[PDB]
This record gives C-alpha cells, sequence and structure tokens, in this order.
C-alpha cells in the first residue's frame, strides 16, 4: 500500500491512555545522550543508532508495565540486520508482509517501513507489536498538552525534549520511595532545551511570598496562570540531569 | 594596665543591639576571601591583613546605619604605620594613652593593643572609636544563638562562618528589591564550611509534604525542631557565594 506511510502519526501509534509521554529529538542532545550512555556495553551501536534516529516518541503505561517507543530515522535492512547478526539473546522471524519482527525476552522491535521503528518494552502484559502496528493504519487519538504538541510539531525544528505526567503525585511519590502523604499533584510537564553545558528547563505542575523565594533559590521566574504553577527558564548541568535518568 | 586584655570579649566590644551579627575565622576561607577580593585596588594590603587576621567579628546597626568590626589577629606598629603610611584620603592621631586613632571619611580605625583592631564604618551616624573602645574594660552583653557561641569559642577551632540575622524578614526583602508582602520571618541562622571549592550551608528560619520535596530540590535535609525550619547540610559553589557578599 504504503499509503499508510503518506501520514504517520508517531503518538497515535504509540497509543492514548498512557501515564507518561516523552519526546525527545535527537539533534542538539547529542552529548547528554552520551553521559546517558557513556557506561554500557551497547555504547557502540546505541551511538550508531543514535546516528541514525532523528527522534524518539515514547509512553509509559503503569497498568501494563510497558514502554512503548516510536523511532523516527533510518533503518534501512542491511543496518538492521547488521546490529541484530551482533546481538546475543535476539531472535527474529519474517511475516507475510515481509516486515521483520525482532523479539529479546523482555523486548519487542519491528522495523515497519526503512524511516521508522516501533519498540515495545516490559512485563509479560505489554502489548503485542502486531496491535501496535495496526495503529499506522488507525492511530490512536492522545490528547496533550500544547506546548507538548508544538515540540512534535514539524519533525526536525525542536531541539527540545518534552515530558508529559498524566499524574505528577503517583509520579514523584511513587517513585523509589514510597511514603503516603498524598501531594495532590495533578498533571506535570517538563520542558527541557539545551544551552551551552547546561539545560533550560520548564516545569509546570497542576494545583505570591514563597513565589518570589524560589525564583531566586531555584534560578530565575515563577508564574501562576490559574490551575498551574510555572518554574520558567530554570538551570540544570547535564551531569546531573543524567544521574536522573539512571534510575 | 593590661588587665583589661586578660579577657577580652569580641562580642561584648562589638556591642549588643545589633540587627546582624558575623563571625568570620580566616582559615580554610582564604579561597573565598580571594574571590571576594579580587576585584579591588587595596587587593594587596588586604592579602597583606589577612595573612595578619585569625577572625572578624561584626555588627550591623540599621538604625545608626553602621557596621562595627573587631579583629582579633596580629597588627604590630611597623605593620600599621606600614599600611597607613601608603594610603590616601587617611589620617591618623595618638591619644594621651598613646593609642593611634585612624579616621577616614566613612570608617575609623584603632589598634588598642597589638593583637586587636576595632574598625567602625557608616553614616555620620556611627559610634564614636572611644565609645567602642571603653567595651574592652565594660563589655556589652549580646545574646547570641548556641551554634554562633559554639563557632566563636576558642578562636582557631573553628573554620565556619556564622552569621545571625535578627529579623529574616525586613533582611531579605528589605535588601536590594523592596516589596512589602511581610513575610512571617523571625530570627536567621546562617552556617557556612569549605569541602574542597564547595561550601557546606546550615540555614534556620523562625517559623511535611513539601519537607522532603525541598530536601531534594535544595541539596539532601530538612528538619522541624518547633519554631523553626532547619536546611542542614546544603552545597553552594565558592563562586555564587561570592556573588551574593558583592551586594
Amino acid at each position: 500500500s504504503g499509503a499508510w506511510k503518506a501520514s504517520v502519526d508517531p503518538l497515535g501509534v504509540v497509543g492514548s491512555g498512557a501515564d507518561v509521554y516523552l519526546y525527545f529529538p535527537v539533534a542538539g542532545n547529542e552529548n547528554l545522550i552520551s553521559r546517558i550512555i557513556e557506561n554500557h556495553e551497547s555504547k557502540a551501536d546505541i551511538k550508531k543508532i543514535v546516528d541514525r534516529t532523528t527522534a524518539v516518541y515514547g509512553a509509559f503505561f503503569a497498568r501494563s508495565k510497558e514502554f512503548r517507543l516510536f523511532g523516527s530515522g533510518s533503518y534501512p535492512y542491511a543496518f538492521t540486520n547488521l546490529i541484530f547478526s551482533r546481538s546475543d539473546g535476539w531472535a527474529s522471524t519474517k511475516t507475510e508482509h515481509g516486515i521483520t519482527y525482532y523479539e529479546s525476552e523482555h523486548t519487542d522491535v519491528s522495523i515497519p517501513a526503512p524511516h521508522f521503528s516501533c519498540v515495545i518494552f516490559g512485563s509479560s502484559k505489554r502489548e503485542r507489536m502486531s496491535k501496535m502496528l495496526s495503529r499506522l493504519v488507525n492511530p490512536d487519538r492522545p490528547q496533550l498538552p500544547p506546548r507538548f504538541e508544538k515540540e512534535c510539531t514539524s519533525e526536525g525544528t525542536s531541539q527540545t525534549v518534552a515530558l508529559y505526567i498524566k499524574n505528577g503525585g503517583h509520579f514523584i511519590t511513587k517513585l523509589l520511595n514510597f511514603p503516603q502523604l498524598n501531594l495532590p499533584l495533578g498533571a506535570m510537564e517538563l520542558y527541557l532545551t539545551a544551552r551551552r553545558n547546561e539545560y533550560l528547563y520548564t516545569l509546570s505542575l497542576q494545583l505570591f511570598p514563597i513565589q518570589f523565594l524560589i525564583s531566586r533559590v531555584l534560578n530565575a521566574h515563577i508564574h501562576v496562570e490559574g490551575d498551574r504553577l510555572i518554574i520558567e527558564d530554570g538551570t540544570i548541568s547535564a551531569e546531573r540531569l543524567a544521574s536522573v535518568i539512571s534510575s
């Protein structure tokens, strides 16, 4: 057909209903990627993949304990077969329509067309690859905040990392250390953009004396547009940011 | 006499009733001093003074707009005359008891005995040198927080910078930028100790969901001993700390 390939919507392919959404454009973030991936065994192969990748769209589903990724890039058969023919623990099979399904113990990968990859990782309850792939024809309709949508628009335009968390509450708490004082935090948005060797950030948190005080201790700004608290144009080192992701 | 010299109490000499008290021991803080004083005209002479100085005790009085300093150190006549004979705008006179009073347009300095200096800076309303000097015989009885007293005890023991602000409220606000939302902040204590090229800090503020959250964004710790909020073993760069003092 290739008619589906006319208008692929990456967010519709990862799926609606997720707890966390990520946009990660590679260009302008190569430094950070390197820091995060400087400690691995596949560092050489991951860098070759990064060189082939424009942007990653991700979604985490807590219920089924899974991550679904859509990689926009360039993954010709020779390069994917090259990567696969090195790795251990990976198996591969070719479906009736010739598209390769790669399978690992917790991870599935397909390359349905040469410009994109679909990756599904997690528990035995993670989505079937063929189900994700069906959304190449009938995409989901996820609801995403305005600036998240902006960064995803016209792939190649943005170098901003975007993260959208439906419930800031049981994401901060239910992460690693788990006491329940039940912080009444709804939707959370986080945007990250590089400058020299630092990251400019913007954080929105769904909820002015302690406003100006925090505007001084944490970089420079505070805002209130009603429901939300907005920490704008803050700063963080590429160094600490990678330590956050390490978890 | 020299009988007064048997037990000089530096805090009693700067005076009771002040708005801010400072303890600044030189050793272990030479790096910081350098950063603060790297931009001056007297940098050479100040370093020679720093080399002669064990600890500074300070007090700021808002009402009379003055700072009173007691420097414990070694300031022999040859060295003070050396410093004075270089400087412009300074005059000197010898009192009936032979002790030298140095005078500048906004600043008075005496060396009542070779191991200490008394410095009074500020408006035309600042204390008379001879009045400060009387407290070498009849010291004031200032009231200071326990850890402030600890750092001042046994001169040479501590490398911790200690700051005590009677009213955190109109010190943060009434500094530089002055809007009045009237933050109900009473006494404030701040302690600063060097490690490699960073400063470990402890801040107490007179007033647990946002407690653990701030314990994560600002270094590592929060406490509540009743009236006070205690930010313990926090961290700051020698670099930014000097920019704070620049004001």
